[PDB]
């Protein structure tokens, strides 16, 4: 991985896994997903990060995903190489912004893209708040001055307002609990691991005879190691709509929202 | 990733990402299970497997894990490049053994080692069977002739014989269940994810002040896509422990393993 000429965006490109692919022997989302998090970091690490600044680790402030957005064209087989470009953009005030790029490395051709909106929060209270001028200064020597977006688009799906699923869902998967391999090095539930949960409640059918070709993930509330979270869906729709939450089990506190938009193979 | 000059072992190299690491910012032993199982994917694609041969496909015979054992000194770091060298080797009539090597790219020095059982099985009956002429002599091509053992200690750890765990476990992680990730393209549950589940009845406080050294897990039954498990330790003891993984419902054996674990 390398950052490009102007040193404004990161490429890396990843040789697809035998252990990666579903039934259809090409990568899952939850590999593409994974892998926008590997280039992320290693974007993070070539410009000075650990994506804290000096200032955010002065006062105990971190970025969480918001939301996450995912379109996916083609997915890459089992031995391809997909060659993904990533950027950050500042949001003013509210956040920043990741968005990613991906591309068959032989044809050269865009098979997928994504976008991710991060928020501001304190570490220890979990209070979100606004971006200071000092951090925003200290990032947009690492950003491109004039809009760079995966999903320029006037009306696109990755800035949509998603709405509560209502009692009762369609279809649900109940029980679901994190194990030592879903969490991060700081011991936190793996943002990737939400997109498996949401997808668990999808019947086994549409998983067999469709594809995914979108998926826009909320993220409100975080799992904890000893959290037990329900997955449910209820089809909102040749294309099938899906509306997904993930709740506690016990309380029933919102954790995600989202939807999912499949192909008919 | 590519054959040695010989043809009789394979190679590659791999790169430690950010999502594979735990708390130490160091690998865990399923990003390195994870990883010998690629590298000898990729092996078997390189001598024209694209692991059954022709006779298996025409009997509908497969190779199914019977053992895994790794011993790990040191785990990559976040970053780092870690060598993995494997080959195969037959063992008779009773199936096939295979062995990796893991080593440090920058030293050149061995940071881990493992080994597995494989035994024939009939894909559709489920019923074992012993290794076939025309089968051993379509496999030998591509074997080295001589032994090649990654453990060859006389009486060594990898050969024990695993005793059944007795109720009550000291320790218990109840009601596991695989999701899709946990599934490979055939839709059968992923050998690393029991590794997962063996490691998750041992104590949140061993695995902060202890890495673990070494793990031999048997495969005794398949859990199915819709079963659901129950994992079961008892310290033995170094910390050593004994593990039971058993269907939540009937108590049907699935796996049974050790682990050796040094203080960090
Ligand atoms: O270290 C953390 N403190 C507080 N909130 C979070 C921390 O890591 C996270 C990872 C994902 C989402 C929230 C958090
Ligand atoms: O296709 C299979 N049939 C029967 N037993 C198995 C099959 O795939 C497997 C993968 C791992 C372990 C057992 C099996």
């Amino acid at each position: 991985g390398s950052l490009t000429e102007d040193g404004l965006s990161y490429k890396e490109k990843f040789v697809v896994r035998s252990y990666e692919v579903g039934s259809n022997k090409t990568a899952t989302v939850e590999t593409i997903a994974n892998l926008l998090q590997e280039v992320g970091c290693n974007h993070a690490q070539s410009v000075g990060f650990s994506a804290t600044t000096t200032t955010m680790r002065k006062l105990h402030l971190i970025w969480v995903t918001a939301r996450m957005h995912i379109e996916i064209y083609k997915y890459p087989a089992w031995g391809d190489v997909v060659e993904i470009e990533t950027w950050c953009q500042s949001e003013g005030r509210i956040g920043t912004r990741r968005d990613w790029i991906l591309k068959d490395s032989v044809t050269g051709e865009v098979t997928g893209r994504a976008t991710s909106k991060w928020v501001m929060m304190n570490q220890d209270t979990r209070r979100l708040q606004k971006v200071s001028d000092d951090v925003r200064d200290e990032y947009l020597v690492f950003c491109p001055q004039e809009p760079r977006l995966a999903f320029p688009e006037e009306n696109n799906r990755s800035l949509k307002k998603i709405p509560k699923l209502e009692d009762p869902a369609q279809y649900s998967m109940i029980g679901l609990k994190p194990r030592r391999a879903d969490l991060d090095m700081n011991q936190h539930v793996n943002n990737v691991t939400y997109i498996g949960w949401v997808l668990e409640s999808i019947p086994q059918e549409i998983v067999d005879t469709h594809e995914l070709q979108v998926i826009t993930l909320d993220y409100r509330r975080e799992c904890q190691q000893d959290d037990v979270v329900d997955s449910l869906t209820t089809t909102t729709s040749n294309d099938s709509q899906f509306l997904h939450l993930l709740r506690l089990s016990g309380d029933g506190q919102e954790i995600n929202r989202g939807t999912t938009l499949w192909r008919k193979k």
